[PDB]
């Protein structure tokens, strides 16, 4: 029903259990634009997570800088999406909705996924159905959530706060020493989980982690 | 008569030869304040200069976001400002007026002065008077304005386009290379004189120029 807009807006998406609460935040003026769209998932819905989070809007503000379309949403249960916190299952479809809503409205552009702790992990576990050409994990929660039998893509970006105290930086680390293809990786010293105070630190990693991964030219 | 806002704000106030148009905008959120109010002044009247200059607003943003208030302005004769240009003469003394409401309403606040082109000369030929803190110098007109009997103080930063077309850029080296007292240098390839499709450069060379230069630790 929705229609992508040319203009920034918010927007309502039929989700798998009922109304998404959607943004659609459009590129940086007088910047390259990229033939992607980036969709970003936000942190715990049972706690401090939406659309809204500061480390969620500065991701997409990181990506739109870039040339980059970003899509924002609230996964069931947040805001005014409806429905109840599925622990990661359902949520992995609500992403699935806005991912398909992106590929048919943006047929030309290719699919970049992120997210933030709890977003990291249901982008994660999504990335084998939803192929995107890019993954940006921010504080993937290993430890505490399932990460096995995930198949990102080649170009996959992790970046974790070194004085992370919900997620333990060491179980992400050795966790990602195990993988046969290793994802570029920034470690933030004396950065917390929510990335205070480091939020512009956060931007410089974002770009110039996926710098080289623009399909076009800044 | 005018407030400093608390809340970012357009505002007017009384310039030496009449009214000029001001904009005080506030920090980046979640960002350490800083103890600094700077202000950017525009790129020649006469041509396409004003406090909405791309290149301003960017070194205006870029200032915000370390956690520094700034205050952009209309030389006289632009937008609603009252008066006719006058070549950098009368122009010096806007901004003193400028900068004399920024003490007094802040006057626990340092001073940051910058400038594009025929801002940074009008920026430069104040600085004696205005004693700020650090000047930032975008594009210095070297080889069509006057620099000599200039007191810069001890940190400055210029930032040059090394593809300028206006400005010469040997014409700033060669004028850089005989200073006592050489201010940071950051020589931007391949860039224009508007920094097109360079802004988020520009962005970066100055952060980085003036991050040590901070009162206050992010």
């Amino acid at each position: 029903n929705p229609l992508f807009p040319t203009e920034s807006a918010a927007l309502t998406l039929d989700g798998p259990v009922g109304p998404l609460d959607v943004a659609v935040d459009l590129p940086e003026p007088d910047v390259a634009v990229q033939p992607v769209t980036a969709i970003v998932c936000h942190p715990l819905s049972t706690e401090g997570g939406s659309m809204h989070n500061k480390v969620v809007t500065m991701a997409a503000r990181a990506l739109r800088e870039l040339g980059i379309t970003v899509v924002r949403f609230n996964f069931r249960s947040v805001g005014t999406s409806a429905g109840s916190f599925d622990h990661g299952d359902g949520e992995q479809d609500d992403l699935r909705a806005v991912a398909e809503w992106v590929r048919a409205q943006r047929p030309t552009d290719t699919l970049w996924l992120a997210g933030f702790s709890f977003g990291a992990y249901v982008s994660l576990r999504a990335a084998a159905a939803l192929e995107p050409q890019v993954l940006i994990s921010i504080a993937p929660p290993a430890g505490r959530w399932d990460f096995s039998d995930v198949q990102p893509p080649a170009q996959w970006l992790v970046i974790q706060g070194d004085a992370d105290e919900i997620v333990d930086p060491q179980a992400v680390y050795d966790w990602l020493e195990t993988l046969e293809q290793q994802p570029t990786l920034v470690r933030m010293p004396d950065t917390s989980h929510f990335f205070h105070r480091k939020l512009i630190d956060l931007r410089g990693a974002l770009q110039h982690g996926v710098r080289r991964w623009l399909p076009a030219t800044p």
